[PDB]
């Protein structure tokens, strides 16, 4: 599925990330738009032979286990292939886990480079929520 920004505005909203670990809405609008560009099927190989799959681009080193990368240690509890649902739930089930790791939201080197600092409340703009 491809989310309209304020359609994943609202899901993720209903889900618990809006402020979850201190980071508002905005923030996670935005680090989807860099990580997925809003698709949930996204999917794509990291250098280190792991991939990274779904609306944030989850790993399949540390979070969910897709069969071929070597070290997987799943503790999300998840096949790879389940953050590519429609259904956001399971995402944002191990994003949480993940931005509850120690670093925050930097743990998604695309929300760092492209999300911090900047005017993230833009990404809820005209959204109803």
């Amino acid at each position: 599925k491809v989310f309209g920004r304020c359609e994943l505005a609202a899901a993720m909203k209903r889900h618990g990330l809006d402020n979850y670990r201190g980071y508002s809405l905005g923030n996670w609008v935005c680090a989807a738009k860099f990580e997925s560009n809003f698709n949930t099927q996204a999917t794509n190989r990291n250098t280190d032979g792991s991939t990274d799959y779904g609306i944030l681009q989850i790993n399949s080193r540390w979070w969910c286990n897709d069969g071929r990368t070597p070290g997987s240690r799943n503790l999300c509890n998840i096949p790879c292939s389940a953050l590519l649902s429609s259904d956001i739930t399971a995402s944002v089930n191990c994003a949480k886990k993940i931005v509850s790791d120690g670093n925050g939201m930097n743990a998604w080197v695309a929300w760092r480079n492209r999300c911090k600092g900047t005017d993230v409340q833009a990404w809820i703009r005209g959204c109803r929520l």
